[PDB]
């Protein structure tokens, strides 16, 4: 599996399973319902501040949530970055 | 906890590589590299792919250095005490 999920869609499923609305989740974590709506739709990133608030509501660590976002962003780049012409200066 | 740009700067210094030469190698503008090295802009996912190609390790590693930096500015700052952890036992203040 090359394509991986935006963390918003994992959150959306957890909220569905718990019977928790986007608005109620936003009020619990202390952000606007508009922010949550965009996050759940995968239209905005799970930022460092959001990761702290989300870990407090859904568990694990802020680092976990951020890692999911980073992983999504890398795979979304697809073929955009040709690395074949980049000379290795370090060690790999 | 240093910004990852300043870690890169030290590596470039050790290799005798200017910021401009590094920018040309990784395929971005010297302005972008200059801002990164000064800690004035974030190490993004696209940059992490290019940087991993030039300096080694994985894109995820460079992104983790950036995340660590960002979270160190905030984990001591944001009050989570009002946030319910769903499914946990109700809080009981003594
Ligand atoms: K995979
Ligand atoms: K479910
Ligand atoms: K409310
Ligand atoms: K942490
Ligand atoms: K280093």
């Amino acid at each position: 599996q090359f394509k991986v999920s935006h963390p918003g869609e994992m959150i959306a499923r957890d909220l569905e399973d718990m019977g928790v609305s986007g608005r109620r989740f936003a009020h619990n974590i202390g952000v606007t319902p508009a922010t949550v709506s965009r996050l759940l739709a995968g239209k905005t990133a799970l930022t460092p501040s959001l990761s702290i608030r989300i870990a407090a509501a859904l568990g694990s660590t802020p680092e976990f949530w951020l890692r999911l976002q980073s992983n999504y962003d890398l795979r979304q780049l697809e073929n955009q970055i040709d690395t074949s012409g980049i000379v290795l200066y370090g060690e790999s």
